């Protein structure tokens, strides 16, 4: 009987039924945010960006707000006159403003899946704030959290506007599942794991948000133009999430590098006696997050992924730049093949291999970031370089699900895996050591010993700016 205004650029107030249904959902979102959102944050004033438009020349306001009061809203890319579908059997036909009946349940399931990862990530990350290495980093965490939240609103809008009764019902159930719960877990495995320390947070935003970039880019070409327009704008916001992850780790590497030079050493035990995260341990964290995330792209060879492209529901990454016929009935793609005791390659029909193409696009983007990290050790004259493990290492989805592959690409026995994987994935004692460094640091402009200062602040504010005010 008091209803918050929902900001949007979709003219929500013109469609009273849709406005009332979303208002009916809002209090439940707020209840979920208060219980599963960032712990103890109810009174904090945080310096945050809030979307107020979709102009690529200034679409966000920056100012202090309490997160429970954050102005979540619905923002789609601008509609385009007579926009056409650009791939699949529907190529050249007009885009859709409502979902065709034959595609309803598939498109709904895609949209639900995407929506579910959003509150999941917040649930995984809600305790991080208590051990934040700086007010800068606490603010970045919170910004990622409020945006995760807006991405739930984004999908819930679509479910209500375009999927009828079950759409409403999906929206409620999106707040009823919980990451790691035994009875109602979240949908994807990776979104039921713990994010137990800030090193994992930075790797998750560097690597796992990037799956989000590539899935969202694929949906941004959807023939279902309301979904396309939603996803286009989500990609604009997700770029900052990828920067938090990439620069986080860069900053850890820098610090470790600094201490290697100052102590004149390489010895991990001496480096840990100084409270830095040694580069080989970092490499295991990269191995873990990379491999686990890679599974999210799905089976390398897939009939479903074929139908999603042919039917026009999900494009390829940067579909419009690709120089083929955008239908693919006579196209090929090269994938791996487990060939007895060897890993070989083989060509398969392109339509059947779309999940592998998207995985490969994602690998290339991760490698470009890893190349940028490796400038730091090079700067210092150190030999160490970060690498990506072979794509079959530590997989549970697809052709490698049942075998073991070492980071360097060898098929290995079950016993070689049990005795060697400690060199490749974080051990219990690695995880304990990383955890022992996680002390909160909250005075303006001070940074915990395990991570260097960032290059600049946020929204032209200084590095020492009071980015969270606590009202203790
Ligand atoms: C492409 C996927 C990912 C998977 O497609 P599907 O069709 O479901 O699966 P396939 O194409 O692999 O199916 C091939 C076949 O393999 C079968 N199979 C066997 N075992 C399994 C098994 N154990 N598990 C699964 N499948 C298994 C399967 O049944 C099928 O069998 P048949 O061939 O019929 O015999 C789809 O979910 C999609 O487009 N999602 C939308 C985008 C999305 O995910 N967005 C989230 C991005 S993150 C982000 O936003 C964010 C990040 C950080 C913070 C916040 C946010
Ligand atoms: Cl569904
Ligand atoms: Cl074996
Ligand atoms: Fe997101
Ligand atoms: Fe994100």
């Amino acid at each position: 009987n008091y209803s918050e205004r929902i900001p949007n650029n979709v003219n929500l107030n013109e469609n009273k039924t849709l406005q009332r249904a979303l208002e009916q959902w809002q209090p439940s979102f707020l209840n979920w945010w208060d219980d599963m959102g960032p712990e103890n944050s109810s009174n904090y004033d945080v310096y945050l960006r809030t979307a107020v438009s979709v102009d690529p020349k200034g679409w966000a306001d920056f100012g202090y707000v309490k997160m429970h009061d954050y102005r979540w809203g619905i923002f789609l890319a601008p509609q385009e006159g007579e926009k056409k579908i650009t791939f699949g059997e529907h190529k050249g036909q007009d885009v859709w403003q409502e979902v065709p009946g034959e595609y309803r349940s598939t498109l709904r399931r895609i949209i639900v899946t995407q929506g579910d990862t959003e509150p999941a990530s917040v649930e995984q990350q809600r305790h991080l704030g208590l051990t934040a290495p700086s007010l800068y980093d606490l603010r970045n965490l919170f910004q990622v959290n409020v945006e995760e939240g807006r991405h739930l609103w984004a999908m819930v809008y679509l479910l209500h506007a375009h999927f009828g009764r079950d759409g409403r019902e999906e929206g409620e159930a999106l707040l009823e599942r919980r990451s790691g719960d035994e009875d109602n877990p979240r949908i994807l495995t990776a979104f039921n794991e713990k994010t137990p320390d800030w090193l994992s947070f930075f790797m998750f935003t560097f690597i796992t948000d990037r799956d989000g970039k590539f899935q969202l880019a694929s949906l941004a070409e959807s023939a279902f133009d309301p979904l396309a327009r939603t996803c286009k704008f989500m990609l604009t916001e997700e770029a900052h999430h990828l920067f938090v992850g990439e620069s986080g780790i860069a900053r850890v590497i820098q610090r470790t590098c600094e201490v290697m030079k100052e102590l004149g050493t390489d010895d991990p035990a001496k480096l840990r006696a100084a409270g830095v995260i040694d580069l080989p341990t970092l490499q295991k964290y990269l191995n873990f997050h990379y491999s686990v995330t890679s599974d999210l792209y799905g089976a390398e060879i897939s009939s479903n992924a074929a139908t999603y492209y042919t039917n026009g529901l999900k494009g390829r990454f940067e579909e419009e730049k690709i120089g083929d016929d955008h239908k693919l009935q006579n196209s090929e793609y090269e994938v791996m093949d487990v060939a007895g005791d060897k890993i070989l390659t083989r060509h398969v029909p392109a339509l059947s291999a779309l999940n592998e193409r998207l995985r490969d696009d994602w690998i290339t983007d991760v490698q470009a970031g890893v190349d940028r990290w490796n400038r730091i050790p090079a700067k210092f004259g150190f030999d160490f370089r970060f690498t990506l493990p072979h794509k079959g290492f530590h997989r549970k989805i697809g052709m490698f699900a049942d075998v073991h592959v070492s980071p360097d690409g060898r098929l290995i026995s079950e016993a070689e895996w049990t005795h060697q994987h400690k060199n490749w994935l974080p051990t219990e004692s690695d995880r304990l050591y990383v955890h022992s460094l996680m002390g909160r640091c909250l005075e303006p402009g001070k940074f915990a010993n395990w991570i260097a200062a960032p290059a600049r602040g946020i929204n032209n504010q200084p590095v020492n700016f009071e980015y969270v005010r606590f009202n203790w």
